């Protein structure tokens, strides 16, 4: 336990009445709308997003890095603060490792996250960087790079990606890379793209049958000029062409300004190739910033898109949610906690949306009344939900206050000494 | 001839001298560069692109539409400006024509076409907006329209431009509509988006083995919140989904600001999707100005894409190329002259481009020599292949010039209720 | 009244048991957060918006208008119109004029207003359009045009909105045009905005010492290339040239994407040119949309910059607020009143911010529970607060429901020529 | 010589004939237009543009940097780089430092630059990151951060950043800040603001009567929700309070999208805050890639604006030009050489516009004429112009060919040792 029980059931005890009276009134607000808040509250104890082990420490911009006190240095101190954000939560059980960032003994890997109480979400490859001793530099990029021992280099990678990840418990390989251009007639865009289908052919082969392979769109950076999966388009097309257990990721993020993000979502869920959704939330542009700290109802939408599949089916929806954000002036344990918490957030609004009116409205083409429909649900606070889904199930009712209250970064701030 | 062939020859004569000189000139330095001057003009004289006949009315905005003199009054009067176009360009010998604005007798049409040597590119459906008498209002969509009686009704003005089309010699149908919702919930977008799809099949089943079935996206407008076709991925799944003769459109405007539209470009003509372009310029979004008057060199590495393709041989590559502006303040004839012309010389610098050492650049990754090599032929200035092309082909070498010096406007001003 | 008061006390009651138990409770919540629902609900019953008389019509784009039932036809029509929406949300008591749309007997306008329960806001003047039997056209701009005589023009018919605002009460003109160019070169940037200026002046010169002249920036349309008032920069420089009495106006969907709007709102309060600001919403460009339809926490954000306004004692803080909107595919009516509700919403969402807590956290820069103080205001659902306090007031609990029951929408679907 | 004459010599002498016949041909053309070439390019051949010491360096991403051979080991080798692109392209003949990063004793940089044939430039401070030793942090600002002694301290650095100026023959001082904040709430707007004026007039008040002060405004980045100098209203604002020393920097890549560029230009300059314009292009955000390379026209538009000041006779007009950009892959010299080309590029078009033809087309409202007259002189390729007035100037006729041809990256590639 990396928080003290105690502490955790200190905090919650002080707050238990509190927690009660809102819980309450919310209840029967809800059951004067024909919801219960039960069922709501179950679906959300249930809801898990993976989070990134680069995520609890202290990212930066190319202009600098301020890194606080305690930072996480390799993946066993990233484990066992991923491991605070769980025990808090309840909505991070599994966690997203780096390759060569996480690099390890594989037994030590799964015995230390077994002892955390963490499991291991998709696998990320790193091509968009040169690693020491690397015998070709991916400056001019990696799997679609004009170089065929560059590729080939690129692809050996991955494959061993995997076979780290099938020795943790993995069952997916997410690759996003840096590949593009920075000047116009610097790469030949359809024999970049080929290169990429080819080399991405030969990962898919080495996929165990119950593994899936993600491709993740961007529309820029490191690329300024043009970058081989730019967007969905071209992110369709790969899934499509590689085969059935190959699907797209789709990062917040990662679009022109404007893009109706949502609508992509409900488009690969139609076609059965979504693969999962990357959280994050941005102003300017990948601006990896915590989730619905910019626009919460945008988060909203897409949640509302999710639970419309959820519920009525559809043909291959398994998405695998992550978290994926950088932490430039915040304790990073606090952002991931207070993010998953807006995710979950987002969630539990989507579930209480009356999906038959809503389809009445529609059908009616009664604009008005179906987007009231929507705020009608987006507009229920349902923190009380989240907080007492929390309480049921091990978590914090107030997970960044009780963080604090445990002196966990001032200890691993002792633990863990700092440059200077 | 719309324009005294007397006024064309005397302005031309009025300007021989400099363009022997300037292609004179431009033909040497090409020579050094290890480029034929005479093959480039060969093919820049066989470049064509179709003007859209509501695109020679001035255009407006919902604030206001601010008319010009002469203003034309009907197709056969858009289709007598549009000759005026094609006579002093001649790059534009085909009129895209827009149902019912363009409804008239086939028979009449085609004649006044063959008078004016005009033919007629793709038909241009509208459910869009309603028409008088229409039975159901497209308000909230038409081919994705919730209701089945709409959707039927926006079915049958599509076949029913495909009818008018076989009568004059059109050979594909393009669908552009504004279906979509301004609010979040108004719309189910994968339910919308399966009527379409339904929608565009019982066309398809209509649509004749020499003709192309055109779907056309757009981010946004008339739609604010979402829009069915909003983006090529969409457009591609449509297309692909259809069938072998349906393809995507690209209308330059209609993208995301800062998206890297000739990349989409590259991506349609790879999968064989891409059916034509849409050309324009922008600066916000959808503004519908004239070629190149905002960003040149995205118009030239659009071609550099369309150039690229024919390189690498591609097969059956024949995109449908339209122009579709609204002139709001200018003379329309003159814009549609001088976008033309821009695309024509976009399309120029493009063929001037040495191949081979762009593609070694790639291959070794000297990105400074390969952008440098792109740039070598766009800052070329082919105006003189431009001026010699219409020349010999009886066009105007400053077409405005001539079209300002034979009193077109004012005449037809005259001729034309104010 | 245009809303029969049988029909409104009978939704309030049959909402009144529901209302009863969401208010006590928010009371209770907010009590423990050291905040008194009453005093809340105070301030929000005088929170108020300005409607424009030209919303209650339907909009629509370039491509087509869709038009409801009952268009309302001049500005009497309106009126009738505008005054449902303050009657049943009691947040919009003053009504903006345009003119020359709205141009009628000033008596007769006082009157019914009046009668109707209904001021008058700012003057709108509109020099974007051409009126029939104009001297001169604005095609090509107005108060910054090339010719002097369609300058002039342009002043004297601001100055005439002036004299008919003075006759019902108005205290402020604004002005917004279209006036930029869509093409390189069209405009001398410097010139065109000296001719503003000096045209501006003139407007100026004909304000009584307690009227404000406001003058609205917009990034593009009607004008795509370039607009002479085109963003909150350029807005300032005009305010601090021409005078005291000169403000800016800002509207939501008049920036460039991404751009931080409440910043903007900060920085023309600290410096005192904050006019009023012009509420609507929008995904692309100016989409006129529903307020908070899109992004209502952007409209939170607005407001908590208009709320620490007060907090931090500016001197002198009086904005003049309006609603601008377009309304294409909804009942006007119905819109107007959604908007002006999540207007005050994000008003009352921030009045909940703990300003001490907040600026706690800015002084020793724990950002993360800065944000969070802030969102525990902003995820509240004040709806009970809005909905009693309409109650109170003599409007209603569910505003839109009470107005479908009334079937107002067929009366004067009855009463108006389709 | 940086560059050995003999090659220099050769490689113009080998381009000596086509450049005689493109020169003399568009002489002619130009002739027939009403315009004498000869005058052109002798304003070309005096146009100039800082370089950035920073600038020499390969750059990079917060993703990945991938260094070429031969990097600058400090300030003594960047200046050497910097005499090559003056050597070559003629119209770098200043430097424009950035302290820290170039700190060394300024009668030894006063020297070196005497030596190569180069001046400096505007002077750069630098608190969007961290140096060793400081007794506080810009981790959450520096001339606008809360605490009392860490605006001082900044202050104070940039006042440090003058004394230096002074002493090696700089002129002027910019200021560009990373200060914002990257959450709502995080920052008081205007307290920001309030706290940066204040400060800002400090420094202000240490410039000595020669110098001109500038701020450079930029949307987003590092700060990704809110930025204080965000752009150039806040800019202008900014100006006007300090006083007529204090202008405004514009860099192109500092903008919203779709921003009309070149509209602020005319703006700032009318109402004399146009301190200088910073060079760069971009097509998504502040990429920072070759000038022209992604929108040329763009560049030519920036110029017309700069041409049309002296036109309409605006006084005392003599506006700091530099390029600011990150060559993240190419060789940096040859990216700085042709962007420095592309600026005299866009500026000889520029010189080529009928400014009197283009003000009757303006008055009578010509919209299609108005845009071809421009067209009609961007559309001429000045490159011979470009090439004669290198040649004149003991430039290279191609810079970046005889710059190659020179073997000078080789050289400096095993002289300079490669970080480990
Ligand atoms: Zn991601
Ligand atoms: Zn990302
Ligand atoms: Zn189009
Ligand atoms: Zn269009
Ligand atoms: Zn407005
Ligand atoms: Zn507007
Ligand atoms: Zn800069
Ligand atoms: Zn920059």
């Amino acid at each position: 336990f990396r928080i003290a029980q105690d502490v955790v059931a200190r905090e919650n005890d002080r707050r238990a009445s509190a927690l009660k009276e809102d819980y309450e009134a919310l209840g029967a607000n809800l059951a004067r709308r024909g919801v219960d808040i039960e069922a709501v509250t179950a679906k959300v104890e249930k809801f898990f997003v993976a989070v990134p082990s680069w995520g609890v420490g202290t990212g930066g911009t190319r202009f600098a890095r301020f890194p606080g006190t305690g930072e996480p240095r390799g993946i066993f101190d990233k484990l066992d603060d991923c491991a605070v954000i769980q025990q808090l939560t309840r909505a991070t059980p599994n966690v997203s490792l780096h390759i060569p960032w996480d690099k390890a003994d594989p037994k030590e890997l799964k015995a230390r996250g077994d002892a955390l109480g963490l499991g291991f979400d998709a696998m990320n490859s790193n091509t968009f960087s040169d690693a020491p001793g690397q015998a070709h530099s991916y400056k001019y990029g990696s799997l679609s790079h004009t170089n065929a021992a560059t590729r080939a280099q690129a692809v050996e990678h991955n494959l061993e990606c995997i076979e780290i990840g099938k020795a943790i418990g993995s069952k997916a390989l997410t690759v996003w890379i840096g590949d593009g251009s920075n000047f116009p007639g610097q790469s030949n865009f359809t024999r970049a793209f080929e290169r990429y289908l080819s080399a991405m052919a030969e990962i898919y082969k080495g996929l165990p049958d119950d593994w899936k392979l993600f491709s993740e769109h961007k529309m820029y950076e490191p690329a300024f000029y043009s970058t081989v999966v730019q967007d969905w388009g071209t992110n369709y097309l790969i899934a499509q062409t590689l085969g059935p257990k190959a699907q797209c990721l789709v990062d917040l993020g990662h679009h022109a300004p404007n893009t109706n993000i949502e609508m992509i979502v409900a488009r690969l869920i139609q076609f059965g190739k979504l693969g999962g959704f990357h959280f994050n939330d941005s102003k300017y542009g990948d601006d990896d910033l915590d989730a619905g700290a910019i626009e919460p109802y945008r988060l909203f939408l897409v949640f509302n898109e999710l639970v419309d599949a959820e519920a009525r089916g559809v043909k291959g929806f398994h998405p695998a949610h992550m978290i994926d954000q950088s932490h430039n002036v915040t304790d990073p344990i606090e952002s991931l906690i207070n993010s998953a918490n807006e995710i979950r957030r987002a969630y539990a609004q989507a579930l209480l949306v009356d999906r038959a009116a809503l389809s009445g409205y529609q059908e009616d083409n009664d604009a008005l009344m179906a987007t009231e429909t929507l705020k009608r649900a987006y507009r229920t606070d349902v923190e009380p939900i989240l907080a007492e889904a929390r309480r049921r199930t091990g978590g914090a009712v107030d997970p960044v206050a009780t963080y604090r209250a445990s002196g966990y970064r001032a200890r691993v701030a002792a633990e863990r000494p700092a440059s200077v």
